[PDB]
């Protein structure tokens, strides 16, 4: 294989990770219904259902997201098309992509299976995330948004402890970004969306951040830290944002979140802001074993 991954300026350790998924994606072609075989139900949202599948022809096992659209057939077909791009998108802070297809009433999905699944899982089981390991999941999550920023001119939309996924190796990779403005155009009792983004406003990459910032809070405390739905919405566009508690977490931490967080998306920090913030500098001088600490906390290997 000839690798053109310069451009991600990889440390040894992504590089070789990087290079196994790409490796293990030369032996997928083509996906149809009929190559695969359900393992079982990793979990479910509002729009999809992901499963756990086998693929006959590779033996290759995937998460196999299946997203229930019975549309125009020229419409899906460029849905279908647009998905096409995450085959361009490799990036060690990205869940790795096998391809996209069609199949009576579905669209598939098709991922690196990442066995420690989302931190909404993880959540439930740890009840609290440590604070330090929350650094390196800030790190990932600011690297993959501006990966998918800078490189492919996109916006996640989507960002929720749910949609940040773990693995036994220790990686951390968001996945659900709106890559097709296509589905995003045919596309509960929590919200992630930003205050400006509940009233009308156009995405930016400001409202991943305070989306950012709120999943952290959550993961932080153990609980969804703001209920009838026009009272939850009206306490996100009219009420004073989530803290941290003062004394259980650094202050560098509080003041990280609380940039995330800020009401007007013009005064809250940018991705640049983010990248050097005493919370992340200090995040990523620590030695944390991620791998390990999940391993214990969820149950795995
Ligand atoms: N590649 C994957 N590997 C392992 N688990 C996955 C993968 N992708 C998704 N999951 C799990 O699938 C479950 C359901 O995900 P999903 O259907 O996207 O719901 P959601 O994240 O709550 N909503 P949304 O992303 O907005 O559609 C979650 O519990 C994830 O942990
Ligand atoms: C709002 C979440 N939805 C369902 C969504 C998911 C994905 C997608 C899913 C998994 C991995 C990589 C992805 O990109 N891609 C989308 N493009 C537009 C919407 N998209
Ligand atoms: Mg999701």
């Amino acid at each position: 294989l000839y690798f053109q991954l310069e451009e991600l300026e990889l440390d040894e350790q992504q590089r070789k990770r990087l290079e196994a998924f790409l490796t293990q994606k030369q032996k997928v072609g083509e996906l149809k219904d009929d190559d695969f075989e359900k393992i079982s139900e990793l979990g479910a949202g509002n729009g999809g259902v992901v499963f756990k599948v086998s693929h006959k022809p590779s033996g290759l096992v995937m998460a196999r997201k299946l997203i229930h659209l019975e549309i125009k057939p020229a419409i899906r077909n460029q849905i279908i098309r647009e998905l096409q791009v995450l085959h361009e998108c490799n990036s060690p802070y990205i869940v790795g992509f096998y391809g996209a297809f069609y199949s009576d009433g579905e669209i598939s999905i098709c991922m690196e299976h990442m066995d420690g699944g989302s931190l909404d899982q993880v959540l439930k089981k740890a009840g609290r995330i440590p604070e330090q390991i929350l650094g390196k999941v800030s790190i990932a999550v600011i690297k993959g948004l501006t990966y998918l920023r800078e490189k492919h001119k996109i916006m996640h939309r989507d960002v929720k402890p749910s949609n940040i996924l773990v693995n036994s190796r220790g990686e951390i990779k968001l996945c659900d970004f709106g890559v097709s403005g296509q589905l995003i155009d045919s596309m509960g009792t929590r919200s992630y969306m930003s205050p400006e983004r509940l009233q009308g406003t156009h995405y930016s990459v400001q409202s991943d951040i305070w989306s950012m910032g709120l999943s952290l809070v959550e993961m932080a405390v153990g609980r969804y830290p703001i209920m009838a739905i026009f009272e939850l919405l009206d306490y996100i566009v009219n009420e004073p944002p989530p803290k941290l508690p003062s004394g259980v977490f650094s202050l560098e931490f509080q003041d990280f979140v609380n940039k995330c967080l800020i009401k007007n998306p013009a005064e809250r920090a940018d991705l640049k802001q983010l990248m050097v913030h005493a919370f992340i500098k200090r995040s990523d001088a620590e030695e944390v074993d991620f791998a390990g600490w999940l391993c214990s906390t969820i149950g795995l290997n």
